[PDB]
């Protein structure tokens, strides 16, 4: 084609909740481009609702953002960069974004999936039974385990016996919490107990420790 659009390689963009995101869209055109007579429109739709809405409409003479703070800048366009910036991205803004460019009579488009993730914060509730509460994470998938390091065997051992993890619960802001319980008793002195939280938003597991 004479007119093409390239989005993020692979089709998916992941971003931390509340960060300022830039969703890529680069224009390729085989003939000289009049950026003042071109049209760029960004659309959004939830991954479960086929309802699609406009996020930003650019026309050489004028521009309109439908989601506040959203911007495609004329200066980036000079290098064919039609990327959309969304300051302070929210969980509800995850889903699929379509970039559509029109250079009459041609039209080109590209789509990308935006995934917004929130990292869990974890805390121990030690006041027989000990708890570990992880909170404010998104998506719901999470793996909570417990491990222990004793003096006699100085290496982590995962505790599978006597661990009951409660249901994942919903927060009004759209994130989730989950609490895991460790039952003890018959223990050696100086053992370090650890609640280990694994989630997609985490680059490394979150570990919270305590001794008795
Ligand atoms: C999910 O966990 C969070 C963190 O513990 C809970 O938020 C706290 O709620 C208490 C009780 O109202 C407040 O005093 C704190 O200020 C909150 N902590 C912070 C800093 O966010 C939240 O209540 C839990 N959600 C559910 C569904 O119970
Ligand atoms: C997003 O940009 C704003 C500038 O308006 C800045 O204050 C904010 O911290 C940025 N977000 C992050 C966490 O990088
Ligand atoms: C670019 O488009 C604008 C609006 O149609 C027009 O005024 C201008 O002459 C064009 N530039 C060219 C083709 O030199
Ligand atoms: C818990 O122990 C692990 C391994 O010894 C350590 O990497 C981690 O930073 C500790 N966590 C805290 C909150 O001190």
């Amino acid at each position: 084609a004479d007119l093409k659009v390239e989005m993020m390689a692979g089709g998916t963009q992941i971003t931390p909740l509340n960060d300022n995101v830039t969703i890529f869209c680069n224009i390729f055109y085989s003939q000289p481009l009049n950026i003042t007579s071109m049209g760029i429109t960004w659309f959004w739709k939830s991954l479960t609702f086929d309802k699609e809405v406009k996020v930003f409409e650019f026309f050489g003479d004028h521009q309109e953002a439908f989601r506040p703070g959203a911007i495609v800048s004329p200066w980036r366009l000079k290098s064919g960069d039609a990327s959309l910036r969304l300051p302070g991205i929210q969980l509800e803004e995850a889903g699929e974004y379509r970039c559509e460019v029109v250079v009459t009579p041609l039209k080109a488009q590209g789509t990308v999936q935006l995934e917004v993730v929130a990292s869990p914060a974890s805390r121990l509730l030690l006041d027989d039974k000990y708890m570990c509460e992880s909170s404010g994470f998104y998506p719901e998938a999470i793996n909570i385990t417990w491990e222990k390091q004793t003096q006699k065997f100085p290496h982590p051992i995962e505790i599978s016996e006597d661990v009951i993890t409660g249901p994942t619960i919903k927060n009004m802001d759209g994130t989730f919490n989950v609490t895991s319980c460790l039952k003890l008793n018959q223990e050696d002195p100086g053992t370090v107990y650890q609640c280990v939280v694994r989630h997609a938003s985490l680059h490394t597991p979150l570990r919270s420790n305590f001794t008795l």
